[PDB]
């Protein structure tokens, strides 16, 4: 019954993640002034460049240069020695209003509760009782390794660190009637951008002793655990200079690390009417409510929409064999307890609040008791 | 045992898909001259603009203006009345060489068979016996609906059609010990860009009679099937003008339509050393080989890598209950029959061949007998 499973995560300065965080900084800036802003902000990053491209209709007055540069500053790209600098990079803007054809079909002259979905699409929610926060251990550990690197960079413990990083964790699990039980960590990868002066051995020793041991419980690590630390051997060039980044290119890091499923939609840079985000958050809320409600140990929820239509077109449940109730019965419980119209999700999950930049690194789920992480008490 | 499942697809002129096709036109142009080109070409599309951003090291001499414009011409954006024109759009290039830090850690001075993975990451392959081509019926039908729209546009049957389209199909399935059996089509969505003169009723009638009936077998359609045809009511503005597109924003349309799983990596614009593409193609090849070999009715394969390391870090199998063999036994059969080092996959799947633009619309799998679609005869 033993098997392996692998998940990855990336740091705040990974170029795709920079784009997600800037897209969400833009969204938050609009929502602080206009809770009903319609935002579809894509970000592209390459050497010396942040480009914003997309569609925004809003009553807010947003200074894009300031918002972009402040987000890059927070990430830590503040000097040409690091490969990118918020003070001196190019910020280019290609933003137009939302298509009036989309606006008239989705929200114009619609009662909020009855607003149409902002697009068609499919979305999934997942939860697993293997951790208290109901997330896969593989991705929780991968996120925490990136967070630890940023913590040691910011407190000056390891001043050779730069903001761009990636981690990957392979866990060996056992299973019991579809539930999964972590046994040990089989393999860890860490790659992180660094300065020109630190040597490989110093970095590898610090990554094992100050990063991995500070995050992964010793009970999961043994003589057979495989460590791939700075496996490329050199990572001085990094950030957008090493690799072009785009918004919505880390959708699996944003969600379940390979577990569960994904409908394809990106979260960052989108207001609640874009069901790629709101319905995925609601589906996480449903899945976590079923697991914390004791109805199943693990569960996957699919939902889908048509542009301009409020009610979902389909809802489906997969319990991996971890419920005594059938998937049909669980689906009936979901339909009796949840209303997944976007105009209802916005109220239940408070989705006009400008907390989106906080979601754009380290995963959107299993952290900070955001509304979609607080289970709903189920009646049946 | 009945349940619903939904998948979507998009047309060649969907703005994200335009980007994938241009990224792969660039890759093919390089591979036609330099089979060993290192390509990481992202594309961004917004009103009047194609931007190329990324990293290419190649001995080829490529005329980016010609390659981009020819790809847009093929798609059908050839006039300002359609919202985008290959003859007159802006083509901007932000392409640099591959990072020397990546090159030295991945491939420089390495025997080809022993080249390192071009990045860390996780990838999945999936196959299902529900169709001859071993793909989910939901996504096969969704792709064929987009192909039919492009066919009727190009042959002048429905001259009001434009290249930007989306479709979505919900199938009602039965199940038998983990295998899935399609029963009927529950809901179909079609949204397609159109000219200013055609009315909604004309479009809805043509979509049902000339598109859906020409693709979906009548046995799946009944009095209860729900049709959402042009549900937004108006879609004159389209393509990049209606919505900014980016490479690698249709990764679920490119693969299994929500079924199976995804590791997060985008395919288009990348040469074989980027395991996001090559290892996902090899994992599809493994999954299809297990199903066509009669070992299981449905199967999921995970693989993972570390940058600079040739052998995968992990391989895992999930058979959904559709094999008499355990997942451990199937994994042993996979390890005895396949070598998933990128420098071996390139040879088995002929991945230096410039056929990538052909993969960049209508899904990378279940079509055209590409090498990853030809099962390997298994020994055990
Ligand atoms: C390996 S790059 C993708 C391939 C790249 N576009 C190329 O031209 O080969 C993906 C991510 O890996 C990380 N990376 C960049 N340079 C690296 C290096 N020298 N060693 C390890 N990881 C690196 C960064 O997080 C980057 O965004
Ligand atoms: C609905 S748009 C995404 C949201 C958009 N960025 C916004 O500003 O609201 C996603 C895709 O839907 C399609 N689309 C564009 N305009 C549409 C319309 N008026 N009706 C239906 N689908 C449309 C195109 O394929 C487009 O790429
Ligand atoms: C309990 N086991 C054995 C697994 N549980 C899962 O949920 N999935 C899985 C993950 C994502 C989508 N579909 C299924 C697995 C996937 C693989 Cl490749 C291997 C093992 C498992
Ligand atoms: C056989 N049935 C009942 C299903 N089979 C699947 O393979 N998955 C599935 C799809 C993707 C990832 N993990 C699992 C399902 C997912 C849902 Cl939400 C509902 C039903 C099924
Ligand atoms: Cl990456
Ligand atoms: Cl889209």
């Amino acid at each position: 019954g033993t098997f392996l499973f692998t998940s990855e995560s990336v740091g705040e300065g990974h170029p795709d993640k920079i784009c997600d965080q800037i897209s969400d900084a833009v969204l938050d800036a609009h929502l602080q002034q206009d809770p009903d802003a319609k935002v579809a902000c894509e970000t592209v990053a390459k050497t010396g460049m942040i480009l914003l491209a997309g569609e925004i209709t809003s009553r807010a007055a947003v200074d894009y240069q300031k918002v972009v540069r402040e987000a890059v500053k927070h990430i830590g790209y503040d000097d040409s020695s690091k490969g990118f600098d918020y003070k001196t990079c190019n910020v280019l803007v290609a933003l137009e209003q939302q298509s009036p054809d989309i606006a008239q079909g989705v929200h114009l002259d619609r009662n909020e509760e009855d607003i149409g979905a902002g697009d068609q699409g499919l979305m999934f929610g997942y939860a697993t009782d293997e951790t208290e926060e109901c997330m896969p251990l593989t991705i929780v550990l991968a996120h925490k390794l990136n967070a630890k690197l940023a913590e040691l960079r910011r407190n000056g413990t390891l001043p050779w660190l730069r903001p761009d990083s990636k981690t990957q964790v392979t866990v060996q699990y056992m299973q019991d009637r579809g539930a999964v039980l972590p046994i040990r960590v089989h393999t860890i990868v860490i790659s992180v951008q660094h300065d020109e002066e630190v040597c490989l051995d110093e970095m590898r020793d610090a990554l094992k002793e100050k990063v991995i041991k500070a995050v992964v419980p010793a009970k999961y690590l043994d003589e057979d655990t495989i460590y791939h630390l700075q496996p490329s051997g050199r990572f001085v060039i990094g950030g957008p200079q090493g690799d072009a980044g785009l918004t919505g290119r880390k959708i699996i890091v944003d969600t379940y690390g390979g577990w569960g499923a994904h409908g394809g939609g990106a979260f960052s840079g989108k207001d609640y009417t874009k069901v790629d985000r709101s319905a995925a958050y609601a589906a996480r809320w449903v899945a976590k409510s079923l697991v914390k409600g004791g109805l199943c140990r693990r569960v996957l929820v699919q939902v889908s929409y048509a542009i301009g239509v409020s009610h979902p077109l389909s809802i489906s449940i997969f319990h991996y064999g971890t419920s005594q109730k059938s998937e049909r019965e669980l689906l009936e419980i979901v339909k009796k307890n949840f209303d997944l119209r976007p105009g209802v999700i916005v109220r239940d999950l408070d989705l006009k609040k400008p907390i989106y930049q906080r979601t754009a690194a380290y995963g959107h789920f299993g952290r900070d008791s955001f509304p979609w992480e607080v289970p709903k008490k189920l009646k049946y």
